[PDB]
RNA sequence: GUCAAGCCGAGGAGA
RNA sequence: UCUCCUCGGCUUGAC
């Protein structure tokens, strides 16, 4: 029960025949559609050839492969082959390698396939050879570049074009190379001023993928352009002159403690470059030793955040947020305390706070100066539901989570949105970050489904979001003020599959964020000017420039192995002391220390037991100082109670000449240490 | 079916 | 080089 249309059977003649080649469309085409005929007609093509038929598909979301694999590939071409869907979340019971010659069309995410052959590259494992495939399929191939994933593939494929190439000349023999296939909607640009320089980029992207052509649909153009539908834009901006109330008595907390420092920001209050400021007057303080400036660092970072909250989100999610982090300063001081100890800066920070907290609480809940672009947004939505009359599928995008979850909170708090009818879920990415609940993969998948049900009429997300969810009908999108480039902008504004199709934007009106939008606004101007000038470039120039480009990003490759061949050599497991971050106390050796699983690294040993806390919530239990710090989590390896930590927390001292530093991870920093032999602690 | 923790890589933004 | 955010993956464990 196979479909095409024209438009779709012109982009892809070529492809139908060899040409390893790109597809460019813009959203909601059909492109599925377009690599399912395809897929449908290589093979057929292989077994009427006798020849072996394989094909592997990519997609750089986890939840892309599973949406083609549901709706598009398995249905249609499941009586004639064999297909299945992989993926992190799923299991791969059998293994990697051994599908790839079992069920004949493989759906995955990339990184598994790079996994495979890294293993075989490692010879620990079979793994897998791309001329085990017959045809390499992509999607949103734009993210191949620098070091992106698919980059790590197309320059092993190039490496075997290059040899390909060289034995032409040399010897007959030759090792066959898979016909690679591209597809996406914006090729993109590297934020090219110039469209000559736009022009070089796209010519990148096709030599990363030995591309002969974008071959994107000419003649149809118009049936296509008449089919599909783009959403009428919509602006929405807001200026913040309220907030005196509340954000003003923050600031003047911040200035008290800067006067407790005796430090000039020379920065305005809630930016970025604030923060960083912070940060790095945090680093200098913590590698000096000293205190009463590192720890305030710490506090006023906290600070910086809760105004970029305040600013979006309202004075209510900020202040608990503050709160939740001075409890937990508190807990931690008790426990210390749990004999008798005093401080001077942390009692200074805690009666400044405490009383002006219960101050910003009763400020706290204020509707006239809660927000503006809140209500701008509210009033968007409110308006959009009740015009459809049930005929509404929303999507909301922001920068965070936190966010997503303190609006989906909200908004179903909110009876003005309770009585339209509309629901709110908060969708996120699997890890746990930001202080917010993870969610299970199954979890995202579930709320997809009732999304594509309706159960959900209004869904918030993330980047994820921003990416694949192919979505029958939607009449609605926005974004939350969030500006990253010109890629994103066009995906998530191609994503109301509807005849009527709105788009809009909420930004503060002092944020230069709509600049941004008329940049990328301009750059998709350019990219389609520069692809109309490399499709009439000729073959042979465009074939030079090509390999020029293929030899460049792998001599690249190259060097940039030479300077990480090792790049930091030393083989010194304890020539150094790790030190407290918040105190400058000692804590151990690097002889003490360990490793399981050559990831965490650990000490067993009483004498850094007999010094921490656990702080409760129960088997997982956290770790801190006895000033304060927090230190690590527990763990239990093999009934070992061994309690795990982060390099981050503390600090460097070498033995030799202390240039004390910090390194943000361990893997960064030369040396090594051993893995445990369990011969230890025995009876 | 549930949860936790941790490590690594990549991208984007900003500086 | 730093930071923030986001994504993907790999391990351990418990329930
Ligand atoms: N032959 C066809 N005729 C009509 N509609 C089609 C055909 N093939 C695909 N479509 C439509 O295209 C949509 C899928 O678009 P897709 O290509 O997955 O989006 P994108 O191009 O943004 O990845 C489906 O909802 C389906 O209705
Ligand atoms: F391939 Al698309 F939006 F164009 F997922
Ligand atoms: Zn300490």
């Amino acid at each position: 029960e196979l479909q095409l249309r024209p438009y779709q059977m012109e982009v892809a003649q070529p492809a139908l025949d060899g040409k390893n080649i790109i597809i460019c469309l813009p959203t909601g085409s059909g492109k599925t559609r377009v690599a399912v005929y395809i897929t449908k007609d290589h093979l057929d093509k292989k077994k009427q050839a006798s020849e072996s038929g394989k094909v592997i598909v990519l997609v750089n979301k986890v939840m892309l492969a599973e949406q083609l694999f549901r709706k598009e590939f398995n249905p249609y071409l499941k009586k004639w082959y064999r297909i299945i869907g992989l993926s992190g979340d799923t299991q791969l019971k059998i293994s990697f390698p051994e599908v790839v010659k079992s069920y004949d069309v493989i759906i995955s995410t990339a990184q598994i396939l790079e996994n495979s052959l890294l293993n075989l590259e490692s010879g620990d494992d079979d793994g897998v050879q791309l001329s085990d495939f017959s045809l390499i399929i992509i999607d949103e191939c734009h993210h191949t570049n620098k070091e992106a994933v698919y980059n790590n593939i197309m320059r092993r494929y190039l490496k075997q074009k290059l040899r390909n190439n060289d034995l032409k000349k040399q010897n007959k023999p030759a090792i066959p190379l898979p016909q690679i296939l591209g597809l996406t909607a914006s090729p993109g640009v590297g934020a090219a001023k110039k469209q000559s320089e736009a022009e070089k980029h796209i010519l990148n992207i096709c030599a990363n993928l030995d591309a002969f052509t974008i071959k994107t649909v000419k003649e149809n153009l118009g049936q296509l352009k008449h089919q599909i539908k783009e959403p009428c834009k919509k602006f929405v901006i807001a200026d913040d002159t309220r907030e005196n109330p509340f954000k003003e008595k923050l600031l003047e907390i911040m200035a008290s403690i800067q006067t407790y420092c005796q430090k000039s920001p020379m920065s305005d209050f809630g930016t970025q470059h604030y923060e960083q400021w912070a940060i790095q007057m945090e680093k200098k303080a913590a590698k000096d030793g000293n205190r009463k400036d590192r720890v305030c660092a710490e506090h006023l970072r906290k600070y910086n955040e809760a105004l970029q909250i305040n600013d979006t989100i309202r004075m209510i999610d900020a202040y608990s947020h503050l709160e939740t982090f001075y409890t937990d300063e508190k807990e931690k001081k008790f426990a210390v305390l749990n004999s008798l100890k005093l401080d001077e800066t942390d009692e200074f920070l805690m009666n400044l706070f405490f009383d002006n907290k219960k101050m910003l609480k009763k400020l706290a809940e204020n509707p006239k100066y809660e927000n503006e672009k809140l209500i701008k947004l509210r009033n968007t939505i409110l308006e959009q539901f009740t015009r459809s009359e049930e005929s509404s599928r929303g999507i909301i995008f922001t920068k965070t989570r936190q966010s997503t979850y303190a609006l989906s909170q909200w908004i179903m708090e909110n009876a003005k949105f309770a009585e339209v009818g509309v629901k709110a879920h908060h969708l996120i990415g699997a890890g746990h970050s930001s202080e917010v609940k993870p969610m299970t993969q199954t979890e995202q998948k579930e709320v997809i489904s009732k999304f594509r049900t309706g159960e959900i009429n209004l869904l918030i997300a993330t980047t994820v979001a921003e990416e694949g969810l192919d979505i029958k009908e939607c009449n609605i999108v926005i974004r939350y003020g969030l500006v990253t480039n010109e890629i994103a902008m066009v995906q998530a504004r191609g994503r109301a599959r509807a005849d009527e199709s709105t788009y809009v934007l909420v930004t503060s009106s002092g944020s230069g964020v709509t600049e941004r939008e008329i940049v990328n606004d301009f750059r998709e101007k350019m990219k389609y000017k520069a692809i109309n000038r490399v499709q009439n470039m000729k073959p042979e120039e465009y074939a030079h420039k090509i390999l020029e480009l293929q030899v460049q990003s792998i001599l690249e490759k190259k060097m940039k192995v030479k300077r990480s061949i090792a790049k930091q050599y030393n083989d010194n497991p304890s020539l150094i002391t790790l030190l407290c971050k918040n105190c400058s106390m000692l804590v151990c050796s690097g002889e003490n220390i360990h490793v399981i699983e050559k990831m965490h690294h650990v000490n067993m040993t009483p004498e850094f037991k007999g010094l921490y806390i656990v702080r409760e919530n129960q088997t997982n239990g956290e770790i801190i100082c006895k000033c304060g710090q927090a230190w690590g989590t527990m763990m239990v390896h093999k009934g070992l109670d061994l309690p795990c930590l982060k390099i981050r927390n503390f600090v460097v001292n070498f033995k030799n000449n202390s240039p004390k530093k910090q390194y943000k991870k361990w893997v960064e920093l030369p040396i090594r240490f051993p893995d445990l032999d369990y011969s230890e602690y025995c009876l």
